[PDB]
C-alpha cells in the first residue's frame, strides 16, 4: 500500500506514492518513531546506481526520457567512472540538481520557488581568494538593494587526494556572539564558537550585540583563511514597531540575506561540502526564533515589561501577546526598509499550493510537519491540518560535521 | 539500541530505554515517517497480553514473582479456560486505567496521571444504568467547577456478545445543524451525531450552542435517546476583561471534557465504553474548538470586531484576535470559577512528568505535534525537546463508530 494522506480542514485524501522511491533510511522503525529529532542521521558500484537515477531524473524533466541522448549520458557516466572512479556534471545537470535538491528538501515551507533559483557554477575556484570573489558576487545578486532572489553557488566536488572546499560559517551573514565569563553571552549565543574561531584566526571583535562576522574560507588542504565582507555588500534593517515608538529605542537589527554555507549538496552520487545558497527570511524566523528563543536574543520579557504587560502570571498570556508584536515589528521594518520578507500566513498558504503542484506531479512531497508548522500560530494555518509523509530523496541539502 | 535524547534549549540529554519495550507496532519505517498522522492504525492471544499485564501489576507494587503473583497468573489461566476471557480485579482495573492515561502519548496533562478517580460499572445492564452511571460520574468530575479526574469502566467486549458503546465521542457535545446554504450552525464537527439524535427521535434546537442529547448503546439493542438533567451541564458564557463587545458576540462553552469513543486496553481486554474526563488546557477551546476554519471558525469575526486590518496577512490580525478569544476562555472560566489550565503552565508541568518519568521508567511516550500547543509553540519549553513516540499498553485506542 501506499500511504494515506488526509487534510482535515478539507476532508480531502491523497497518496504519497513518491515516498516509496524514497533511498536513503531516516531514523524510524515500527517500534518508535522519532521524527522530532534534530539530526536524523549520525565503491564505483553504489555510485553509478545514484549516478544513474540522477542522470534518469534529469532526461524526465525535459521530457526526453528513453532519447538516444538520454542513453549516450549513461554510457558516458559509466566510461567515466570506469576509467576515473569519479565523473563530471554537465553545467545543464548541476542547474537541475540543485533546484531539485530544494524541491526535495523536507523542512523548507518556501519550495513553491524551487524552480527560479540562480546557480552560479563555481567548480573551477582554486584558491580561498577566488572562493571570496565568488562568495560575494552570490551576496550582491542575492541581495539585489532589497529585492531578493534565490541563488546557490557550487564549489569544487569533494575528491579523493585532495582536501574539501568548506565555508566555516553556518550562514555567510551572521551576528558575532561574545562568550562572557559568567557564561552570559552579547550578540547571538548560536555563534559563539564560531565567533571564538575568528578572533582564534586574527578578527579583532567588537563588543556590540549585531557584530557582522567575517568568513573563514577553507580551500584543499589549507587552514582557513579570514575575509571581511564589504560593510556595504551587507543589507541590514533597523527594528522599529509601526505603533510602539519606543521599541526603535531597543537597537534592534537583523540582516537582509539568510544564505546557508554549511550544508553538504548531494547530486547523482557525488558530493559538493561547499555550495551557499540563500533565498529570504520568513518572519517568524527572526520574530519568534531569533529574537524570543530563550538560547537566543531572548528579548520576550523586555518587550513585555516595556508593554506593561503582567509578566508576574503565565495566564495574562504576556508571552504570546509580546511575540505578536515583534513579529509585527519584523515585518514592518522590512517592508519599510524594502526588502523581501514573507509572513507565516502567505508562505504556509503558498506551501499548500506548493503540496498541490507536487501531488500531481509526481505523487507526493516530502514534508516535516515539525518544520512546516510555524513556531507561532501554529493551528491558524493550513499545513497545521495537513497530514505528511516525511522521506529523503536525492539530489538533496545534508547536515555535515563541522570542520573543526 | 536506545535513542539519543535531546533538549535544544538547556542542551541536556537522557537516553529513552523504554521503548524498547513498545508492544505494539506503529506506522513509521526507516523508509518514511508518517507521525504526523491522527490515526497511525488501521485464546492463546488473551493469555500472553493477560499475564504480562499481570507482571507489570505485581512490579509496580513490589511484589515481584512472589506468593499472591502466581496465584493471579494461575487465576486467569483457568478463567479464559473456561469463558474464554477473564475478570480483572477492583485494584488491577484502577491500575490498568492509570497506566492507559500515563501511556498515552498525545496526553499533555499526565502530570495528573496518578490522580484518578475509577468508577466502576462492570455489573451495568441496559442504558437507563448507563444514563445513571454517567450522570454520577458528570456529577462527581464537575464538582460545581473544580473538576476532578475520572474514569467509568462499563462492561469489557465479549465474545458471543455485543458491545455497550456511547455513541457521541464525548458526554458534552454541541448540536450541528446543516442549512441550504451548506453551512452549518452550531459545531461542524457534530453534523453526523446530530443527525443521528435527530433520526433517533430527538426535537432539535436552533442555536449554535445546543447541548445534544446523549445516544447510549446497550449490547443487541438499538441505542436510546437520553436528556441530560440541564443543572448536570455546567457552561461558561465568554467574556473579554477589557472588550466590552466580546459578550454580545454569544459565545459559550462547557467545563467538562469527557471524551467517551475511545476504547480502554488492558491485560488484553477491551472495554469500548469507557469514557474519561480531565479539564481543558485553555488552546483547546479558544484556539481549536473556536478558531479552527471546520469548526466554529470565528477568527475573522473577533478580528473585525477589534478593527483589524483583515485584508493583508502581514498585519498579523489572525495571531491578535487569536490571543484575544484565548485570553477571553481563560478570564471567563477563572471568574467562574471552573478549573482551566493555560497552554504555558500545561506545558511547564509536563516537563516536569518527562523528568519524573525518565526517573521512574526511563522514558516517556510523547508525540511531538500533538504536545505542543496550537499557539506560541516555541515559546513552551516542550518545542526544544524532542521526544519518542511509541506504543505501550494499557492504552487508550481508536475504535470505529459503531454505525
Ligand atoms: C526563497 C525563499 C525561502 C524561504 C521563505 C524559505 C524558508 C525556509 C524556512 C523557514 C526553513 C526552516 C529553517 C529553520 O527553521 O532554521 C527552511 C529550511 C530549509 N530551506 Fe528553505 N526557504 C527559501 C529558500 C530556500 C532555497 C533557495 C534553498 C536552497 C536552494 C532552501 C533550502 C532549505 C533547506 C535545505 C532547508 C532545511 C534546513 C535544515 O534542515 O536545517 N530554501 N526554509
Ligand atoms: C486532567 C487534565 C487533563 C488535561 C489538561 C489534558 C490535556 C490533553 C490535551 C490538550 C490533549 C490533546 C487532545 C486534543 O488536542 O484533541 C489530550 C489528549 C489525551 N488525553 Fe489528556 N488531559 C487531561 C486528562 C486526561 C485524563 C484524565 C485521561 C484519561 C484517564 C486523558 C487521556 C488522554 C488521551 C488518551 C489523549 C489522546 C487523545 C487522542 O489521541 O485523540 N487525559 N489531553
Ligand atoms: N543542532 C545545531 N544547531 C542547529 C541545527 C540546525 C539548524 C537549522 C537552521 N537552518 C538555518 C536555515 C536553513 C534553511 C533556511 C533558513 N531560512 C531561510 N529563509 C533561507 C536560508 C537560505 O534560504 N532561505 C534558515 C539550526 C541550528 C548544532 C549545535 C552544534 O552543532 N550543530
Ligand atoms: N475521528 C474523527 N475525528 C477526530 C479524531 C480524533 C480526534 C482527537 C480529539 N480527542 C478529543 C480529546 C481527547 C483527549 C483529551 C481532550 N481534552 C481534554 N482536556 C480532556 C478530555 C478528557 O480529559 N481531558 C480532548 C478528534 C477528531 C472523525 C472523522 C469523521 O468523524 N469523526
Ligand atoms: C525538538 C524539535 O524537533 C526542534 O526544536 C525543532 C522543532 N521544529 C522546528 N521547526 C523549524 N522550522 N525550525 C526549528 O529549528 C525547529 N526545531
Ligand atoms: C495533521 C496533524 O497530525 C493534525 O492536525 C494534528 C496535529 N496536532 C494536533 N495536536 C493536538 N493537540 N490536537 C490535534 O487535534 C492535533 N491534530
Ligand atoms: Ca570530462
Ligand atoms: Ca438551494
Ligand atoms: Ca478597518
Ligand atoms: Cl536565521
Ligand atoms: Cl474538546
Ligand atoms: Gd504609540
Ligand atoms: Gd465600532
Ligand atoms: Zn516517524
Amino acid at each position: 500500500k501506499f500511504p494515506r494522506v488526509k487534510n482535515w480542514e478539507v476532508g480531502s485524501i491523497t497518496y504519497d506514492t513518491l515516498s516509496a522511491q524514497a533511498q536513503q533510511d531516516g531514523p524510524c522503525t515500527p517500534r518508535r518513531c522519532l521524527g522530532s529529532l534534530v539530526f536524523p542521521r549520525k565503491a564505483p558500484e553504489q555510485l553509478l546506481s545514484q549516478a544513474r537515477d540522477f542522470i534518469n531524473q534529469y532526461y524526465s524533466s525535459i521530457k526526453r526520457s528513453g532519447s538516444q541522448a538520454h542513453e549516450q549520458r549513461l554510457q558516458e557516466v559509466e566510461a567515466e567512472v570506469a576509467a576515473t572512479g569519479t565523473y563530471q556534471l554537465r553545467e545543464s545537470e548541476l542547474v537541475f540538481g540543485a533546484k531539485q535538491a530544494w524541491r526535495n528538501a523536507p523542512r523548507c515551507v518556501g519550495r513553491i520557488q524551487w524552480g527560479k533559483l540562480q546557480v552560479f557554477d563555481a567548480r573551477d575556484c582554486r584558491s580561498a581568494q577566488e572562493m571570496f570573489t565568488y562568495i560575494c558576487n552570490h551576496i550582491k545578486y542575492a541581495t539585489n538593494r532589497g529585492n531578493l532572489r534565490s541563488a546557490i553557488t557550487v564549489f569544487p566536488q569533494r575528491c579523493p587526494g585532495r582536501g574539501d572546499f568548506r565555508i566555516w560559517n553556518s550562514q555567510l551573514v551572521r551576528y558575532a556572539g561574545y562568550r562572557q565569563q559568567d557564561g552570559s553571552v552579547r550578540g547571538d549565543p548560536a555563534n559563539v564558537e564560531i565567533t571564538e574561531l575568528c578572533i582564534q584566526h586574527g578578527w579583532t571583535p567588537g563588543n556590540g550585540r549585531f557584530d557582522v562576522l567575517p568568513l573563514l574560507l577553507q580551500a584543499p588542504d589549507e587552514p582557513p583563511e579570514l575575509f571581511l565582507l564589504p560593510p556595504e555588500l551587507v543589507l541590514e534593517v533597523p527594528l522599529e514597531h509601526p505603533t510602539l515608538e519606543w521599541f526603535a529605542a531597543l537597537g534592534l537589527r537583523w540582516y537582509a540575506l539568510p544564505a546557508v554555507s554549511n550544508m553538504l549538496l548531494e547530486i547523482g552520487g557525488l558530493e559538493f561540502p561547499a555550495a551557499p545558497f540563500s533565498g529570504w527570511y520568513m518572519s517568524t524566523e527572526i520574530g519568534t526564533r531569533n529574537l524570543c528563543d530563550p538560547h537566543r536574543y531572548n528579548i520576550l520579557e523586555d518587550v513585555a515589561v516595556c508593554m506593561d504587560l503582567d509578566t508576574r502570571t503565565t495566564s495574562s498570556l504576556w508571552k504570546d501577546k509580546a511575540a505578536v508584536e515583534i513579529n509585527v515589528a519584523v515585518l514592518h521594518s522590512y517592508q519599510l526598509a524594502k526588502v523581501t520578507i514573507v509572513d507565516h500566513h502567505a508562505a504556509t498558504a503558498s506551501f499548500m499550493k506548493h503540496l498541490e503542484n507536487e501531488q500531481k506531479a509526481r505523487g507526493g512531497c516530502p514534508a516535516d510537519w515539525a518544520w512546516i508548522v510555524p513556531p507561532i500560530s501554529g493551528s491558524l494555518t493550513p499545513v497545521f491540518h495537513q497530514e505528511m509523509v516525511n522521506y529523503f530523496l536525492s539530489p538533496a541539502f545534508r547536515y555535515q560535521p563541522d570542520p573543526w
